[PDB]
């Protein structure tokens, strides 16, 4: 991340969750969102917000995302209102695929790049993918499709009272460090979608994310502010209940909603030969892509 010319640069994306819900619910969900009900963005209020905040922040991409965002109801109003702002160079939708077969031609003609999640339990047969193919290449739109092979844990309701388990997880965390997992939810700006998305989702009632966020304003000292959040290399308080990017490995599976939290104690879910790896490489694979597809559009 950069600050150049009045703005804070980011050379990956801004993630904004179309939608909370999802209709999967896949062990270890980054966001949660098995444990979401329906609750989908506003595009009007989606719009002002990242106006506000495209004053002072750029990135290359934005990422549509979120639980699925095919649910819901306006995608292409959502992907235009991103791309009004002008917060970032192209404007990229992250869906599971279950779905994408329903997508009309405004939707393959309003975005830049698809990224397709292929899991175990949801599998779209290679040809169904070749068709996406052919109307990746037919719109200009950049295509990946990553099969998922494993999951890594993501969280426990029981966190950890050890520091340095903390300082180390947070350390080796490709979303604050290396994805820039930057992420716009109600008018505030959080580092990665955990810090925002998980909290709320405790049984006890966790706390109040916005400890851990920067609300998005236009005043002369907002940039300083952004730029001080973003490049701030202290752990957040939710780190103390997240596994970061070094989560124990298992198979993707989907479970029922019903005991889908997860309570076993957070010093037992981490992959430590991984965070060694990890320690001394933070890009180091994670391991749950099993296969990419990747078609790419030439000069992008
Ligand atoms: C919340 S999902 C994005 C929305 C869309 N439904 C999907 O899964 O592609 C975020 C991305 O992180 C991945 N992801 C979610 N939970 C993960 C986990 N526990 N370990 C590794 N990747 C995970 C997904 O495969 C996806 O690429
Ligand atoms: C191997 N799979 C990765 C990979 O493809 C990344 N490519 C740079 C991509 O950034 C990742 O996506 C992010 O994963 C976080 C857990 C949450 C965040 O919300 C989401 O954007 C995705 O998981
Ligand atoms: S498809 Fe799986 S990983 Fe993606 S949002 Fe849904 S439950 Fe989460
Ligand atoms: S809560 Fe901490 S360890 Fe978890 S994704 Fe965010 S910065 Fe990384
Ligand atoms: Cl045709
Ligand atoms: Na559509």
């Amino acid at each position: 991340v950069r600050l150049a010319d009045g703005k804070v640069r980011n050379p990956e994306g801004i993630e904004v969750n179309a939608s909370l819900q999802c209709n999967m619910r896949c062990q270890s969900c980054a966001h949660l969102s098995p444990l979401y009900r329906r609750e989908n963005a506003d595009p009007a209020e989606i719009h002002d917000t990242l106006s506000v905040l495209a004053r002072s922040y750029h990135a290359s991409y934005a990422k549509i995302m979120g639980g699925e965002p095919l649910l819901h109801p306006d995608v292409v109003g959502l992907i235009e209102a991103v791309r009004a702002t002008g917060i970032s160079d192209t404007v990229l939708v992250a869906t599971n695929g279950t779905l994408l077969h329903r997508a009309t031609e405004r939707f393959w003609q309003a975005v830049d790049s698809l990224e397709i999640s292929v899991y175990p339990s949801r599998m779209i047969a290679p040809e169904e993918i070749e068709r996406y193919r052919v109307l990746a290449r037919e719109h200009g739109v950049s295509l990946l499709v990553n099969y998922y092979g494993h999951f890594r844990a993501v969280y426990s309701e029981s966190g950890t009272d050890a520091p340095d388990l903390v300082r180390d997880v947070f350390d080796t965390c490709k979303l604050a460090h290396f994805w820039n997992s930057h992420t716009v939810y109600d008018g505030w700006l959080y580092r990665c979608p955990q810090s925002v998305f998980m909290p709320r989702q405790l049984r006890d009632g966790g706390w109040d994310p916005r400890v851990d966020g920067l609300r998005i304003e236009d005043d002369p000292a907002f940039l300083e502010r952004l730029h001080r959040f973003l490049t701030a290399d202290d752990p957040l308080r939710a780190c103390r209940n997240c596994l970061g990017s070094v989560g124990k490995l298992h198979p993707h599976q989907e479970l029922p909603r019903a005991g889908w939290q997860v309570t076993e104690q957070l010093a037992a879910l981490v992959d430590y030969p991984f965070l060694k790896v990890c320690k001394d490489d933070i890009t180091a694979d994670d391991g749950c892509v099993e296969r990419s597809l990747s078609a790419p559009v030439g000069g992008a």
